[PDB]
Order: structure tokens, then C-alpha cells, then sequence
């Protein structure tokens, strides 16, 4: 940092000389507000002084990058040392001297991130700083669990996983800072392309052998749409409708194909075909929206349930049940990630797609860590620190699930969720009244749980999409309907269901009032519908 | 000019900030090792930079407004120059215009070199060049519309020039205004080659497919413009399509290889760079293809139109105007194509400026033919056609030598040698088949391409300074011109004489083939001589 200092003093002397020149020229113009020459000399000095100041400030930029490289190498060595800890005394010291350098690095890297220009590097820098700050205090506890219970290898796997993520964050900072030289969804991009790429006459030899076949674009679009509609998370309803829409958007293209193949005239018969094609593409767009809303309303319930089953089986020292429920938990996490990926696919917003994919990837990286933490707790169940690790990883899991949930909420339309959840909760209150009408205790319990979960989901979604607007009268009425369904309708419905289940599962079968139960169910539905209409007022399209 | 108030505001601001920065820099240099004083120096430097950049953008906006007012002045003065009724009033409006038009041209040059864009730069350059070259032409068009008020051709020409100047001033307005954002296709091609790789480990399959696929498709469109062109050989565009499919396959292969991560995937990247370089070479070969194949006959439709308009035919001169327009468009195509792939930025600017100038000049010669066919006896028709043909041939050779200086000479020599070998075999086989039109056309083509070679090597050997390398190739070119073309034109005309007559005598076919192999070997020899610069 010495050559930089000398050349920076050089540049600052340059800048002071230019400032003297600029002051002289400006004082000379200040006398003649009319001389087009004094004005010319003023601007000619301004440009050169601006160039000199720019030289100096880019020297300062290079100096800050120089400092950040060695700070990053310092924290790299510190991470390597905190990993290679011997006992809880050397480890407890490596942390009391790494946090200062970690914080200095984080601040300098935020500075350099604000100094960047390319936004991909901005986000790489932000994610690297975030992973750094999240994993250093977690690498501490992982190394502590390694050194206290060295008999379990799951702790070693977690220590090494967090160390690898930390080194990846180090290298990400390095490249996002050093490299100073120089966005919608996948299905939405191709859908808008195919919407616009059907306006040219392809009988010519200029866009039938160079540009892609207007059939191949549709075929890859169908590949994506049937990838979504074949997901294990898709209902049969959306699947049938997506099949219908794919076969109706291939018929509107074959109609358009036989319209452009026989025209080749610079025509009107093909305007009907292009309008039909536009409308069929818009309809398949809407159907993919309906399918992803199906996914959001369905799979985003019982969010932290496999985790709870896993930790409850791991609190009891079990080993094979832990592996079974851990494979199940990995599967459910991958189900969440697949749903988030489909919703990222059909989405147009550039920022939301990035947040969704990044949060889902972080949750995917967290999945094996909490699996190993549950395994290591079950391996040493009568341990304090294993219990603490399990608690920490369960809280991390709940937080990551909540942030992925909010990302998918904000990346999608509010009233679409309102309507799909309204119809689903109607189907479910019907399932509930039916399970009661035949005294099906299991069906009644399951359906009431589904109804309550969907209600709480809708309340969280409505309160999340209600903060995007200013505190006003519309928000007042909407949040009033929300808290009314909150503190009234759902507790009443729950008490009704509990009374019915108690009346069924008793030594004397008690004839509960079947009338008020149905009233609480229809109250759930009508509250959902009321809130839906309340949110559906401040917009006209 | 009412903004000078904010100017003095920003001047006082910049003075205060510069004094503050000089004080802070003195504090730093007096204590060269202080994290606080250095920080304050940098803070003051950034504040001073913000102040002087505010001042700079204020000055640029003042520049822009004064240019807008000058442009409105020139526009209204041109409106006066067109509607002038007297030659006295036309002279007075031109007297009041010429300095104001020069002022507008200088200001437009300033705001062109100060444009934050690279394309609107060229647009306004061409527009103000049109305004620079056509106002003195509107003067004479109006003088000849006020001196022959009967011939509607003179009025059509005057008003065509007026509409062109109005397009020029509106273009200057639109270009210098909206600064809101090498060559057309070469830029995207080199940036494709820049974006082929980024980061192996943090590589997402759904974050780079848009960039790479869309870049590939834009490149494919830019190359299809050149391959599927009015003047580009069939085999050439088939070769281009082959290389386009190859580069598409290579892009998809590079995508499927970046799906696996950074070891064995280097081969896919090398194949990608190979395919993009080979497509670059095929496009350059296509440009060189329609250079020798289109620049050999420059004044043909002009000459035929001039003769058929001097004779006064109406239908003939109209068909010749259409062939003249087809020729001008066929040449503008080659201009834009050779521009879109060259990295010589200033050369591209010059070529495109000359190309738009000639594009505007074409309908002027059209209306000159209009004036000649309608009044062939009239005194002013001769001078009108003479001026416009002079300007036309001037701009033709200007665009020729302008594209010559963005086109590598060695590729020109290669494509010219292969093309004249092709035409010489055509000529031989037409002499053995005894085709009078065949020999006529083939000898014309060979002689024209040889003259093309002569002109390009003459215009290229002046960029060097006379030495052994200079004279060694100058001798070959002089030998070609003053030896083989005589001995070839002589043989082919002896053929068309003895064959297209009664005796049908064998026109000494061995000497004919001797002259043909002579012209091939002479072009090849000039090539071999001038190619003694470097090997890598």
C-alpha cells in the first residue's frame, strides 16, 4: 500500500494545481457574465480539474480494494484457524480475535459493494457478506460440538459443510471486489417472446433457417408447462387443464401454420389466426398461474411439521427412525424448493425471482445440516450441547422457511391466492361437514386442521400484502376483516370441532348439535370471502 | 441564455468546495499518515467532484439549448430560402444562411463529440453532413426553379432537397436531444466472446441461458442479414448457414458442459471460441465476396440513364431511374454489411456518413434525368446533369475508397484471385463453346475486376513510403495493367471479331489461353509480392 500512497500524493498535487487553475479561471469569468471566452476557459479548466479529481478518486478506489484483499486473506486465515481448533480453549480464543477482523471485513466489503457498478457483482457481494456473518458464529458452535462430542461424525460433516460455505463466501467476496470490469423468469421470458415472435412471414429464407422454428419455441414451452403440471405437487385439476391448454395452443399454432403457409402475401385471413394464438398463449399463461397458486395454497401448510417429527424422534435416542424421518424431511424440503422453483419460473418480476431462488438455495443447503444435527442429537440424546445444536438448527429452519414463504408471497398476486384459497377452503369445509355427517372422527380432525392452517396462511398473506400499501382507510377495513376472522371465527370453529370430536370419542356417544358446527364452518368460508372482497376494492383491473 | 444565473451559482459552489478540498489536502499532505485526514481529503475530493460535475452538466445543457435555437434559426432560414421568389431574394437568403449554417454545423460537431452514445453520434454526423452538402444544392435548385417555372422537374428537385434538409434538421434535433440510453454486429459478436464464460462453481443453468441464447439469436439475425442478401453468393450463404448451425450446436454443447459444475469443460469453451471465430471468418469472407463482385461497375446505370435522358425518352428514363435506385440500394447494402462487422470505428463512421450522403444524392440525379428528358434542348439541363453526375461519381469513388480502408487488402486479393480465376474459366469455356455474349460479358468482368485490383493496390500502396517493398509490388501492378490487359483485351476482341464474322477462324486459341493464364498469374503475382510483410 506504499506505491499507491506515493502515486496518490502525486495525484493530489495534480488536483491542487488544477484547483488553482480552476479558481483563477472562475474568478476571471465571474467578472464577465457575457464573455464567451472567459466562459470557455472556465469550462476548459473544469473538465481538466474533474479529470484530475477522477484520477485521484480512482486511486483511492484501488487503495480500498488493496486493503480489502488483505483483510479477506486475514479473515480466511482466521476461519482456517477457528476450524482447526484443538480444545474449547483455543477455539474460545480464535473467536475473540476473529470477530473484530470479520466485522472490519464486512464493513469494508459493504463499502466496496456500494463502490461497484455491475449489479450481479453487487448481489454476489451481498450474499457473500451474508453467508459470512451467518456462518462464522455457526462455525464456532459447530467446531465446539465437534470438540465436545468427537464420537459423532455428523458434527464433523456439519463443521466441514459450514467451512466450505465460508470459503465459498470468501472467494465470492474476492471476485466480486476484484473483478471491476464489464432478468425475468424462464417461462415468462419465452412466453412473451413467443407472443411477439409470431408477427413475421416465415415462408421467407431469412427466418426459417436462421431463426428457430416457431414450432420448436412452442415445443420447449410445452416442455416447461408439462414439467410444472407433472410435478408431484400438482392437483389433477390443474394437470387436466394444462393438458387442454397445451393441446389448444398447438391447434392455434397449426391453424396459424396453415394460415401463413398458404398466404405469403404482403393479407387478412391470418390476423384471426394471430389473434387466436395470442389468446391461447394468454390462457396458458393464466393456467400456469392457477397451477402455481394451487401449489402455494396447498404445499405451504404444515410448514415445520417433518422437522418436528424428526426432532421428536431424535430426542428419544432413536437411530433408524431418525434416518427414515430425515429422508422424509429432505423430501419435503425438496418439495418446498420445487414449488418455489415453479413459482420462480412463471414469474415476471426480476427482483422477486432472485430472492426466491436464493432463499430456496440457502434452505436447500440448510437441509442436510439440520438432518445431521438431528442425527447427532439422537446419537448423544443425554447431552446439553447436542440439544442446543438441534434447537439452533430448528430455529434456522423455521426462519428460512418463513423467508421463502414471504418471498413466494410477494412474488405472486395477492387476490389469486385469495380466490384459490377461498375455493380450497370451501372444498375443505365441505369435506369437514361430510366427515361429521358420517361421524368420521379422523376425517373431521384432519379437515379441521387443514381449514385452520389455510386460514392462518391466508391471514399471514393478507397482512404481508397489506403492508405494501400506505396506512389508510382501505387497509383499515381490510385488516379489520382480517383480525375479525382471526380472533373470532377460527377459535369458534376450533371449539366446535373439539366438542364434536369429544362427543364422538367417549364412552357414551353424545349427540352434539350438528347445526352450530355447520354454522362455524360457513362462518370460516364467509370470513374468507369477506376478506377477499375487502382486498379486491382498491383496484379495477 | 437565461441559465447563467445557475451558472454563477454552481461557480461559487465549485469555488467553495475546491477551497475546502485544497485545505483538506493540505491537512493530509502535512500529515501524510493519518486515516482521518486522508479520509477527509477523499471526502472533499468526492464533494468537489460532485460540485464540478453539476457545473459541467449545467454547461452541457446550456450548449444544448443554444444549439436548439440555432437549429430553429437555420430551419426557418431554409424555409425562407425555398419560398424565395426572386434570384435577388434567393441570394439574400443564402447570404444570411451560409454563416448560420456553418455555425450550426460546428455546434453539431461539438455536441456530436459530446454525445454519450456511439450510434446517435453517427446519425447526427450524417444528418449534419447532409445539411452541409445540400444547402448549396438547394440554392441552385431554387435558382433553376425560379428561372424555368414551367418545368416541374426543377420544382420537384428543389422540394426534394428541401424535404431532405428538413429531415436533416429534425434528425439533428432528435439525435442531439435524446442522449437517453465499433460496428453493429461486430460489437455484439465480440461481447458474446466476452460473455462466453463468467464463473464455474457459481454457475446457474437458469441465470445464463437468457444471456447466451439471446446473444446467439441476435448474432444469428445480424449474420442472416448479410448471408441472405441481394448480393451475396449462394455457396457463401450456405457456408454461413453451416457455420451458424455449428455455432448454435457449440453454444448448446457449452451449456450442457456448464451443467456439470471446471476441468474437462475447457474443451467446450475452446470449441465455442472456435465456432465463433470461424463464423467471423465466414462473414468477413462474405463481405469480401460482394466487394469484388459489386464494385467493378460503378457508372453503368448512371451512363445508360444519362444517355436515355439526353435523347429524351420517358419510359426508358423511368426504367433507368428504377435500375439506378436498385443500384444505389445494392451499394448501400454492401456499405452497411461491411460496416456491421468491422472494428474500425472511425472508418465505419466515415463509410456510413458517405453512404447516407450518396443515398440522398440518388433521387437528385433521378430528378436531373427528369429535367433532361423533359427539356433536352434547354440550356440549364446540361449543367444540371453535369453537376449531379460529377457529385455522383465523386461520392461513388468516395464510398469505394472508404470501404477499402475498413476492408483488409489481403482478403480482397484472395477473393479477387479466386473470382477472376472463375471468370477466366468461364471465358475459356465460352470461347470453346463459342459464346459471343459469353466472351463479351466474361472479358468485361475480368477487366473490371482487374481494374478494381489496380485501384485498391494503388490506394493502398500510398499508405506506405517508397522502398524495396513498395517498388516490388508497384512493378507487378504496373506490369499487370500495361502488359496483360492489353494482351487480353486484344485477344478477346480478336475472338469476337473473327468468330462473330464470316470466316469463323480458330482465333489462335493457344494465345488466348496464354493471355488468360497471364491475367490470372499476374493477379496472383501481385498478391505474392505484396504479401511479404509478416507471417503471423
Amino acid at each position: 500500500s506504499q506505491f499507491l500512497k506515493e502515486e496518490l500524493v502525486v495525484a493530489v498535487e495534480d488536483v491542487r494545481k488544477q484547483g488553482d487553475l480552476m479558481k483563477s479561471a472562475a474568478g476571471e469569468f465571474a467578472d464577465d457574465p457575457s464573455s464567451s471566452v472567459k466562459r470557455g476557459n472556465m469550462v476548459r479548466a473544469a473538465r481538466a480539474l474533474l479529470s484530475a479529481v477522477t484520477r485521484l478518486l480512482i486511486l483511492a478506489d484501488m487503495a480500498d480494494v488493496y486493503k480489502l484483499l488483505v483483510q479477506l486473506k486475514v479473515v480466511e486465515d482466521g476461519i482456517l484457524k477457528l476450524r482447526n481448533a484443538g480444545n474449547e480453549q483455543d477455539l474460545g480464543i480464535q473467536y475473540k480475535a476473529l470477530k473484530p477482523e470479520v466485522d472490519k471485513l464486512n464493513i469494508m466489503a459493504a463499502k466496496r459493494q456500494q463502490e461497484l457498478k455491475d449489479v450481479g457483482n453487487r448481489d454476489q457481494m451481498a450474499a457473500a457478506r451474508g453467508i459470512l456473518q451467518k456462518n462464522v458464529p455457526i462455525l464456532y458452535t459447530a467446531s465446539q460440538a465437534c470438540l465436545q462430542h468427537p464420537d459423532v461424525a455428523a458434527y464433523k460433516a456439519n463443521r466441514d459443510l459450514i467451512y466450505k460455505q465460508l470459503q465459498q463466501a470468501v472467494t465470492g467476496i474476492s471476485n466480486a471486489a476484484q473483478a471491476t470490469a464489464s432478468s425475468g423468469g424462464e417461462l415468462a421470458y419465452a412466453l412473451n417472446n413467443f407472443d411477439k415472435q409470431i408477427i413475421v412471414d416465415p415462408l421467407s429464407f431469412s427466418e426459417e433457417r436462421f431463426r428457430p422454428s416457431l414450432e420448436e419455441r412452442l415445443e420447449s414451452i410445452i416442455s416447461g408447462a408439462a414439467l410444472m403440471a407433472d410435478s408431484s405437487c400438482t392437483r389433477d385439476d390443474r394437470r387436466e387443464r394444462i393438458v387442454a391448454e397445451c393441446n389448444a395452443v398447438r391447434q392455434a399454432l397449426q391453424d396459424l401454420l396453415s394460415e401463413y403457409m398458404g398466404n405469403a402475401g404482403r393479407s387478412d385471413a391470418l390476423n384471426s389466426a394471430i389473434d387466436k394464438m395470442t389468446k391461447k398463449t394468454r390462457d396458458l399463461r393464466r393456467q400456469l398461474r392457477k397451477a402455481v397458486m394451487d401449489h402455494v395454497s396447498d404445499s405451504f401448510l404444515e410448514t415445520n411439521v417433518p422437522l418436528l417429527v424428526l426432532i421428536e424422534a431424535a430426542k428419544n435416542g432413536n437411530e433408524k427412525e431418525v434416518k427414515e424421518y430425515a429422508q422424509v424431511f429432505r423430501e419435503h424440503a425438496n418439495k418446498l424448493i420445487e414449488v418455489a422453483n415453479l413459482a420462480c419460473s412463471i414469474s415476471n418480476n426480476e427482483e422477486g425471482v432472485k430472492l426466491v431462488r436464493m432463499s430456496a438455495s440457502q434452505l436447500e443447503a440448510l437441509c442436510p445440516q439440520v438432518i445431521n444435527a438431528a442425527l447427532a442429537l439422537a446419537a448423544k440424546p443425554q447431552s446439553k450441547l447436542a440439544q442446543e445444536n438441534m434447537d439452533l438448527f430448528k430455529e434456522q429452519w423455521e426462519k428460512q422457511v418463513r423467508v421463502l414463504t414471504d418471498a413466494v408471497d410477494d412474488i405472486t398476486s395477492i387476490d389469486d391466492f385469495l380466490a384459490v384459497s377461498e375455493n380450497h377452503i370451501l372444498e375443505d369445509v365441505n369435506k369437514c361437514v361430510i366427515a361429521l355427517q358420517e361421524k368420521d372422527v379422523d376425517g373431521l380432525d384432519r379437515t379441521a386442521g387443514a381449514i385452520r392452517g389455510r386460514a392462518a396462511r391466508v391471514i399471514h398473506v393478507v397482512t404481508s400484502e397489506m403492508d405494501n400499501y400506505e396506512p389508510g382507510v382501505y387497509t383499515e377495513k381490510v385488516l379489520e376483516a382480517t383480525k375479525l376472522l382471526s380472533n373470532t371465527v377460527m377459535p369458534r370453529f376450533t371449539e366446535q370441532v373439539e366438542a364434536a370430536v369429544e362427543a364422538l370419542s367417549s364412552d357414551p356417544a353424545q349427540p352434539m348439535d350438528e347445526n352450530e358446527f355447520i354454522d362455524a364452518s360457513r362462518l370460516v368460508y364467509d370470513g374468507i370471502r369477506d376478506i377477499r372482497k375487502a382486498v379486491l376494492m382498491i383496484r379495477t383491473p
